[PDB]
């Protein structure tokens, strides 16, 4: 999902061998294979270290977390609210264009006791989610956050952003994010 | 994934708590989220049981091999040697899901994917060297004449895979499959898709 | 032959008086006697009016082409030239049946029965130099990947041919086949026999 | 169905090209293809020509014929009846193994209006037979006639006997009977 070049590695320096042209071209890839982009993940190092070339997998403990998800956000403003003290990277997350119908929304926020009831209602199943994603208000960098039930989470395509991160600002600043990629952003649901 | 009540184990005797009922309800729940079933896949007790909770874990050919016809499958849900123990006994089938958005990367050729020309030819509609990345091909078994799916280990890491209604029998281990022995519910929702001869026009 | 009431006939809009319900009826009939089914074929409207009400009658390689998957048969279920009239109008699938007793005498091959060493194979399987006589050789289609099968005449001439339930698309001469289309009650009831991949050994 | 040799020729003279030889290897061929033997079925010699080289067919006439179907024998005795003042032919009548569950057996005579209410509950349907054959005694050289109906008539092999007819005798001869044939035809239903 890469596409080809060099060996891509996240730095507090800045994502190794990760160019917008290398962008264009693993998007391209996957928006041919059915999959389109939701919102960004930020995190950590290590961290973006493992999903990216491990994969989205769960944590074998707390099984039965109501809101347990794995969340990601429309804007990287948002997204950027996340890494390590120490610099971390943004990650941009795909699905197939097929789950898009279990995405919902609700203005109400979500992770807070009264909104477990609405959204059972529109995932219309007792949380927590499985194939479905939310989404609600409540960002702060900006509303709007959406949580991925697991399942759908570890069944997603994830590939570095080309918005870089600053070790002297750990807020988003908006000449930062590429023009290529803020054209390849634009968002289903 | 796995529908509505008990705990579903992998039994030589025959899947705990699964019931053509159930396996309506589990498939009817995943249509209805974008997913599209493209084959059985058979083997024994214990990967069974770790594909269906613990799912599909990963050379020119490296893929994960399912079958449209539940009789290839049937020809490997069974132990092919003594295991820890000495026994041999049946194993089960399960059933494969893709979402339906994957299906532009699913081809079909004529040639065994043995033959000489046939990883050239795969290459061709594929669009890219080989491995199968989000991709599946499908042609004919050597030797036998029917078809085999490989699912590129990109795209079979990320299927959804529930057991099969359709038993596989402990009194007779390396048998064939009687076609009477395959619930018609499952029979009636087996369907496969159309998929492509030709190389991969870009979407719009 | 084909159940309980009215005349069936063939229209572009449909086939008349043909029903899930009354091709349950029929099957179970045929299956009552030792009929079991092994394929559809697709054609123009007069050939599927009078192999329906007329039945089957009749080179290396001559024989009766049948297809276990109603995707490849949809495919023929058209004019393929403008008639008398210079139409060109969809057709229908017919289900093809057999005796039970005569499934011995299906083979599989994985051989285009174009490739050249096809005929020794094939000769090889049938027991025979060709033409196939009560014979029936299923292989993969060339330039598809689609298995078809070819019924020796003297085979076909004895078959038992009814409707099937699954509507060829006037609104889209020429189209794939929409997989959502075929009733699930004639998908139930589709399932075909395991075909001998190996020379015949003598009956008991 | 033939086998190999030369052209099998009905002639009063005799059946032209046709030995036991030639019968045992074309009876193990539909033995090996699933077809057994359930009688024979005496006529003259064009009528021997039409069957054998194109094939048993109905007649578009008399559609609604009660009792309509292709009449055969267990015996060449009884089937022997049947040849032209001028000498006729035997043949051998084949059916897939498998058809054999709706072959019945009644003690009332074919043919006759007593026999049509019995008849339709073994058959279950309203005759004409369709994929059913029916015995019933009524024979005279020997009891026994089996009608087919017309649907399994025409889906059945048929090839020559081996068994001769004579010019003289216009009854059977048991010496005539092939010994050979004789271990051949033994009856199913
Ligand atoms: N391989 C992983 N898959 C998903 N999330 C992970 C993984 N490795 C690190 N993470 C981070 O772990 C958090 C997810 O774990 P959880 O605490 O169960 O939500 C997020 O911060 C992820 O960025
Ligand atoms: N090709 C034919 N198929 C069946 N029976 C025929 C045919 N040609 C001659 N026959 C004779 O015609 C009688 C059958 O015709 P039907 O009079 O309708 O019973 C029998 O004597 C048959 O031997
Ligand atoms: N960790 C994240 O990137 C994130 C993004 C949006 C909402 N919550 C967490
Ligand atoms: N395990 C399987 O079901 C299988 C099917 C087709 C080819 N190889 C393996
Ligand atoms: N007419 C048909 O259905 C057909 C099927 C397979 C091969 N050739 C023709
Ligand atoms: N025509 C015949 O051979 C025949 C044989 C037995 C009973 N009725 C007719």
């Amino acid at each position: 999902f890469l596409g080809d070049g060099g060996d891509v590695s996240f730095s507090t320096r800045g994502t190794q061998n990760w160019t917008v042209e290398r962008l264009l071209q693993a998007h391209r890839q996957l928006e041919e294979r059915g999959y389109v982009f939701v919102g960004y993940h930020g995190t950590f190092l290590e961290a973006a270290q493992s999903i990216v070339f491990g994969g989205v997998r769960a944590r074998s403990q707390d099984l039965d977390a109501i809101w347990r998800g794995f969340y990601i956000a429309g804007d990287p403003a948002l997204a950027y609210g996340y890494a390590q003290i120490r610099n971390g990277a943004l990650l941009r997350v795909y699905v197939p264009r097929s789950s898009l119908p279990g995405f919902y929304r609700t203005s109400l926020t979500l992770a807070a006791p009264e909104a477990a009831g609405e959204v059972e209602r529109l995932i219309g199943h007792p949380l927590p989610l499985r194939l479905d994603a939310i989404t609600g208000p409540e960002e702060e960098g900006g509303r709007l956050e959406t949580i991925l039930g697991w399942p759908l989470a570890e069944r997603t395509v994830v590939i570095p952003s080309a918005i870089p991160t600053d070790p002297r600002n750990v807020d988003l600043d908006p000449s930062s994010i590429p023009d290529k990629e803020q054209a390849i952003s634009a968002l289903p649901d």
